[PDB]
């Protein structure tokens, strides 16, 4: 189950469960990537794996965060796999701080990410 | 040399500055935390350890950068060290992105952490 359970423990707890899937994520690198429908980024900072696909995902899926120097890598891979990257400087930042790994995106993110989607 | 030096190289070299320093951090968290003068904090999200003592360091320096539930280890470890911790977002977020760790504080942050330091 990828539901992110926003209703559910305290920010103490939905931090331990942000290190823990962290700490599973991956992996590695071109897998995650490869498993993308689009990245999310703020260019040598962050970039976020999205994955999105109707009758399979009943939401958007983070499959991914990188960081610093990591994030010119991910570019490189998503040209090799065909995956579209786009610059979200607000989306990428919250989107690294809030949601979970291998989860359906929080809330608050759902605007945001459908925009993204839409574009894609 | 704990130089940040800013007006060197691309946004791209100092993700991989940023990165590298972070790979060789340690540390363990409990020397970090007792070099440390201070930590900057988002709680739940960042700790950020700075030193600054008159005489040995020309200016702050960050000693350590941790996320997510190692925040609260952070916490109880400085509790047990006597270490401050203060809760700063904008100053705690913006030392995440782009500070180096091991190095004196960039240069935008010098009036936030000076507030703090005052403080301290
Ligand atoms: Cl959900
Ligand atoms: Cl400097």
């Amino acid at each position: 189950k990828r539901e992110y359970k926003e209703m559910e423990g305290s920010p103490e707890i939905k931090s331990k469960r942000r290190q823990f899937h962290q700490e599973i994520q991956s992996g590695n690198m071109r897998e995650n990537v490869k498993r993308s429908s689009v990245v999310v980024a703020a260019p040598t900072h962050i970039a976020i794996g999205i994955l999105y696909k109707r009758g399979e995902t009943p939401l958007p899926l983070v499959t991914f965060k990188y960081t610093d120097a990591q994030v010119q890598t991910v570019r490189k891979i998503a040209e090799e796999e065909g995956v579209p990257i786009l610059q979200r400087i607000p989306l990428a930042r919250a989107l690294y701080w809030d949601a979970l790994v291998d989860h359906y995106i929080p809330a608050e993110q759902i605007e945001a990410t459908a925009e993204v989607l839409r574009w894609l």
